[PDB]
């Protein structure tokens, strides 16, 4: 049974900088959460990147036919922050600014040891955001990457985000996180 403190124990004593600590987690947890390395609708994934982060156990994100049991109207209450514009590229921003232009509004908006779920684009892809206390960690466990935009290649951080692109933060409630984990849908989705 997978202890993601000791993952992260382990991970933070390395001497590799954030964006490289961001893909070592989320590739590890991508082979467990997401082992059939299914590319349609991320949120499951991205969901399942936010249990695992709160301390509420690791499992296999639902598969497509399963979605229909809880994901399909699990962003309800979000809806119009989804549609909204959110954080938007400036001209010539490198992908590493825009990332730590992106951690500083939900460190300045979050609490040590919260979760937020990131849309990208208004729902083109999720991806999870970690608040580890001094800084985000960004987690792709669909695809095995860390901070990304759903380019169809590789982005190093150097590389300059194409204009007017854009995330939308989206504060899931310890509500909404801890009524999934009630549910028959999250305690039939395999362990580990």
């Amino acid at each position: 049974n997978v202890n993601v403190k000791k993952l992260l124990e382990s991970l933070n004593s390395k001497s590799l900088g954030d964006m490289d600590k961001d893909s070592e987690l989320a590739a590890t947890l991508q082979k467990m959460i997401n082992p059939s390395g299914g590319d349609g609708n991320s949120s499951g994934c991205a969901l399942h990147a936010c249990m695992a982060m709160l301390g509420y156990g690791v499992r296999e994100a639902p598969v497509p036919n399963e979605i229909s049991e809880y994901m399909t109207g699990f962003f309800h209450r979000h809806l119009e922050q989804i549609d909204s514009e959110g954080i938007v590229s400036h001209p010539n921003e490198t992908y590493s600014k825009f990332r730590e232009r992106i951690a500083e509004n939900i460190l300045q908006n979050t609490s040590k040891g919260s979760v937020v779920m990131i849309s990208i684009e208004q729902a083109t892809h999720w991806i999870a955001g970690f608040n580890d206390g001094e800084k985000i960690m960004f987690l792709d466990v669909q695809t095995g990457k860390g901070f990304n935009l759903y380019d169809p290649v590789e982005k190093s951080p150097d590389a300059f985000v194409d204009e007017n692109s854009s995330v939308q933060v989206i504060h899931v409630s310890d509500q909404e996180f801890d009524h999934y984990a009630n549910s028959s849908s999250w305690k039939s989705k395999r362990l580990c």
